[PDB]
């Protein structure tokens, strides 16, 4: 139906999460803002300078801060500030003017394994947009650059924008750390720049077998067979290669698509199971070498039944 | 430090606010609606016994102004115009968008890279980023029901329009034109047997790509070895990679000089890649050698 080019990562529209974005200045520190009704939202580090992230007392450092401290700009016009408070790592800023493109939305704290979309910004301008998935270990693997923090990850339920991701930094693997819209980190990081390393991490198997899902639903069945396994023997023989325990939870929520499809959780595990142990034998899914892990039960539905917002 | 690397596409905003739906006969799709105009796939006036060998002149001259319908969201822009260009219809309303951004319509060359935005009845359903293929063939994710789909290219404020969707090839790629309406690769829009030219891997995108990965700290991959442009070639093209020419490696100076690899250094490391895999090792994440960024896309993702 879609093609027999593969599955491609698609993102939401993004349109409704850049009529938010907005660039937040402290002195000569410049990132960015979510502005959400008469709030902006911004990770507190905004306040730091350049030795003040080693070990920054944020406390401290706030007090010390007016709301003239915070220059705030939507294009070129520039943003009154009349409050300010830090929840977590992040700091709320009240401004006079609620923004006129507020979407409908919620805060939402995404769970290891599942994914959405970041918009990529800088001075309050939006840059690029992309698919990623929190990985087990907490981290998600990201392009940023410098000036890059405050960017956000959402995914669009229905008519509502659920925000689930603020950008704060990167971990010395390369790979990217940050907090809910409650200020919350995803994971054991802080937010200073002391040594600090993600764990080690493991494939998202829910998210494999929701690919494998979406290549029969697309007519990419070959690796099919006809036998079973149990949670158990599976699990033996995926973490060999490094893969996420498989739950009983997870099988459930692969559910709307094994109904779909008419294949048992279990008995594309046993596919699974084959693959791992015999490869792909020069063969392809979904025109791919390799099983992809970043895409969600959620995501396989959304692109194989057009889904619109 | 490292940025990291994704196949990232342009921000979709300014051009979910130009997505209208277009109808005629029993026929909705989707269609782009700039400042007066609303552009969308010709065929949109076929109807089911015109799909084999539809004379799009003789089918559009027994239409009127109100043999179109067009609406943004739950809103009928009246038509009070009409006229065709090449594969596109282009319908006169008698409102203007408010939210026309800056834009300019570029037919792109094969090797480019451009952000989709699936619709499906005007509305936005996700956005991706993709290249135009050598054959001119796309290889996107698009289902029925999406055809007046756009792809684009954003430069700061600006869209430029370079790609509305037509349809899909018996070997499951897309085609389509550009926004003139003119067809990339020879096809044509009719429901007959039509074939892809042979396809190669874009070169170019691939040694940027390698460039990506290296300044972003991996370097696995190179070797002591050099090459002289023809015979980088004689080992390439049989692996159905494009030919590589001098004008291809000069576009890849900056990327050249930032990182301190020699063009040519850099292609004796593809040269062995190719010939020799990667031994179960990754490059970006990556297990193959990936062609759809191409060297302004990773100058631009590894450095502003
Ligand atoms: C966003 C800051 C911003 O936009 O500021 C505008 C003035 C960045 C994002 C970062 C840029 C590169 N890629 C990214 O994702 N954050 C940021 O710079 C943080 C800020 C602190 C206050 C949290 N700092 C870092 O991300 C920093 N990381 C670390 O220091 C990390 C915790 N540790 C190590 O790198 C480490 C190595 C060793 C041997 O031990 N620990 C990086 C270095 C900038
Ligand atoms: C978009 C139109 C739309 O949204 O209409 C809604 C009412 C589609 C997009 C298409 C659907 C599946 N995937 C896609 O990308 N276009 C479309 O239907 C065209 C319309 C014609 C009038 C241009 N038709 C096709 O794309 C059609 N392709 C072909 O017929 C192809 C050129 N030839 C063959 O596949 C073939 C011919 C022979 C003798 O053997 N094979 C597809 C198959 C629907």
């Amino acid at each position: 139906p879609l093609g027999s080019s593969g599955f491609r990562k698609m993102a939401f529209p993004s349109g409704k999460v850049e009529g938010c974005m907005v660039q937040v200045t402290c002195g000569t520190t410049t990132l960015n803002g979510l502005w959400l009704d008469d709030t902006v939202y911004c990770p507190r580090h905004v306040i730091c300078t350049a030795e003040d992230m080693l070990n920054p007392n944020y406390e401290d450092l706030l007090i010390r801060k007016s709301n003239h401290s915070f220059l705030v700009q939507a294009g070129n016009v520039q943003l009154r500030v009349i409050g300010h408070s830090m929840q977590n790592c992040l700091l709320r800023l009240k401004v006079d003017t609620s923004n006129p493109k507020t979407p409908k939305y919620k805060f939402v704290r995404i769970q290891p394994g599942q994914t959405f979309s970041v918009l990529a910004c800088y001075n309050g301008s939006p840059s690029g947009v992309y698919q990623c998935a929190m990985r087990p270990n907490h981290t998600i693997k990201g392009s940023f650059l410098n000036g890059s923090c405050g960017s956000v990850g959402f995914n669009i339920d229905y008519d509502c924008v659920s925000f689930c991701y603020m950008h704060h930094m990167e971990l010395p693997t390369g790979v990217h750390a940050g907090t809910d819209l409650e200020g919350k980190f995803y994971g054991p990081f802080v937010d200073r720049q002391t040594a600090q390393a993600a764990g080690t991490d493991t494939t998202i198997t829910l998210n494999v077998l929701a690919w494998l899902y979406a290549a029969v639903i697309n007519g990419d069945r070959w690796f099919l067979n006809r036998f079973t396994t149990t949670l158990n023997d599976f699990n033996l023989v995926a973490m060999k290669y490094n893969y996420e325990p498989l739950t009983q939870d997870h099988v459930d929520i692969l559910g709307p698509l094994s109904a779909q499809t008419g294949i048992a959780v279990l008995d594309m595990c046993a596919a699974l199971k084959e693959l791992l142990q015999n490869g792909m034998n020069g063969r392809t899914i979904l025109g791919s070498t390799i099983l992809e892990d970043e895409f969600t039960p959620f995501d396989v539905v959304r692109q194989c039944s057009g889904v619109t917002f």
